[PDB]
């Protein structure tokens, strides 16, 4: 389970959304090392330009790469339901705006972790931060709440992000999140603990493609 | 006692308030889950406009709704003293302005949780940020800090919250709490603690009245 | 020891000052509730008026009405040297600024706590935040780091405290304190932990003096 | 005087720097003393070559973390001072938001009865009108977070932790430094359980130092295990 994590793991993204009517696609490609609970991925928009911020899309775009610590081993939901993996959905509500519902799928496909996710953004404001493309292109660092959810054999877990804005203001993105194993092993359901997360967002200065790169450092605490 | 929160519950909020001689109420209504630490409420100002910024009444407007992990049951003082419930005061100093007195039962009235509530502001500045409504309309998140208090047979509690206005600046109000249970039945006294909270406010683009929908998640953490 | 700070105790503030040569003195009066880390203070000019900014002040201006949560009361350094209390020293480097040199007895005086201070400051700058008031009127939260000096036999404690300015940035003050027990009674040498301190600053509308009213929450934590 | 005990008084610090952004090459040599009981350290640095090409809030972390107060409970988790006198190579990629990158590498060891730390920086990839090349980083430093994590392999660790760097326009800017230790000597070390070093600085100047100069204080202590 967490023996398919100990090296580095290559990585799928394949995202299909739909916010106010706009369609679009991403594919996301890299590698995760969760040893030391870390990922870089790169991310191309597969359909022209994207019609949202990419730091909107971040935390859509793996959360079995976290490191969990020694002593929290028994804690690792995440993991322990690989490789037949685990459905993870959200709604995000975004400050003064519309919402994200996303689903995904997590799991091996082969020798690759695959996360494959549907969007779905409604009630966004034409000329808001989002649809208007006012969001500086970073990414703050984060706490992830986890909580086990023992009807579902799974989790929940809730959080907010912080987008800078270009005006020097910040817009809040509240996160309500549930996961589900896919198959029937059992898994590790936590006690409460929290991910912190950091990331850096990057452009390659020689693709032409609408695209994010990515890198980030997760790790979880709090037992 | 516990038993009471293990489902989703139905709140009622009644607030009548006077800031400066200036009279309004407030009713709110939605439904709490305090398994995963979450409410969702939505408040009506029943007597025409408020006189004072939504955000300013947030922390007035249920901490027996917060998700108290399994190692700190015995520290859930709020919970414990249901359906009976308790009475909540607090004094609220603001940053360069006036206060807020309030005073508030907090019990179970059939299958409700019900908040009664009343406020009196005092020494407010006509022209500052909270009767000339400077203050943006979001929250931030803020730790609430958790003592015991034998005498009282309940808690005191501490903490500033920051209100974002609308200059770029932050004005503080300063929370003095203290809560004490209506029945005479044994509760549970805590050891020091905090409660971490995360809010959303948000608006419904049909009400026409003025109003605030909130959602929210505490947890409590610290042993 | 501890059971001087049970209810309610009066305090005493004395300053004496000289910052780059501007002499002027301080007086305070109020009262701490250690029992919940709680005080309030009223400060007065005694001289005319201050030459540098009340927030400056606040730092210099009795750790022993710290709440130490009943986990760590064998840490409370502070209470354990009443009533003969301690010798408190600080430098506390002021950023792109001058520095204050302090030196404080805190002890009882009868039923009172007295805080007696010389402050000086040197190399400051004529037209800096400092001497050329643009200090915001207004405290942050501040996390104060504790470490013991067995050869002192006391304690050593570090801190930066961050000043509002009113174009919108942050000044820091770097803090290097030492305190030392006056009487040869036994101390209690704590392991390392830390305060939290939050802090609002307000004005008497008819106080005519140059003055500061302060209302302070201090408690320990991280053991 | 072994490990821990080399640290147990005040000690003499030499930093020595050749470094080369984006062909500007540059030296900076450093002295002060550490006073690892308190986690504390005062250091002086010169750029000997000139002018600095780049802001010198960028080179503050490349710029010893054996001074950090480790307290009595987490002893067995200080990595650093356990390789000592012999000292560890201390290797990073830092990477600069919306700008380039730093890579460096650095021998910290005694030399005598200093405790001496030898880097070689190469940066790559700036803009010439950023803020980083284009001087608009202010002249102070925030608080941080240093994460540490064994690395068994080559027991040693690594580290993992962001910066962020005030702008003149009232923005921050980012840097996301990778980080890996590695004993210089085959004496066994201590592998630490994860934990964080907190660090708080002030940069100050020296009003009649006309050399590019940096006089820096720091207080580092580690904290985050039971
Ligand atoms: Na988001
Ligand atoms: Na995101
Ligand atoms: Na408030
Ligand atoms: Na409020
Ligand atoms: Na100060
Ligand atoms: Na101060
Ligand atoms: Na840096
Ligand atoms: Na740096």
């Amino acid at each position: 389970g967490e023996e398919l994590f100990t090296g580095v793991v290559p990585i799928l993204v394949e995202l299909d959304g739909d916010v106010n009517g706009h369609r679009f696609s991403v594919r996301g490609e890299g590698e995760g090392d969760a040893t030391y609970g870390m990922l870089t991925l790169r991310f191309i928009c597969t359909t022209g330009r994207l019609p949202v911020p990419w730091p909107t899309l971040v935390t859509t775009l793996v959360q079995c790469f976290a490191r969990y610590p020694d002593h929290m081993r028994r804690h690792d939901f995440f993991k322990s339901t690989m490789p037949e993996g685990y459905v993870q959905e959200r709604m995000i509500y975004f400050e003064d705006d519309g919402a994200y519902r996303t689903r995904a799928v997590v799991r091996f496909e082969g020798d690759t972790l695959v996360n494959r996710i549907e969007l779905r953004g409604t009630d966004f404001r034409e000329d808001g931060n989002i649809l208007g493309h006012r969001l500086e292109y970073n990414f703050n660092s984060h706490m992830v709440y986890i909580m086990a959810d023992r009807q579902r054999n799974g989790i929940r877990a809730m959080f907010n992000t912080r987008h800078n804005v270009e005006d020097g203001s910040e817009q809040v993105a509240m996160h309500y999140q549930q996961n589900t194993p896919i198959g029937d092993g059992p898994v590790l359901l936590p006690d409460d603990h929290y991910l912190y997360t950091m990331s850096l967002l990057s452009v390659d200065p020689n693709e032409r493609r609408d695209h994010m790169v990515l890198r980030e450092f997760v790790m979880a605490a709090g037992i």
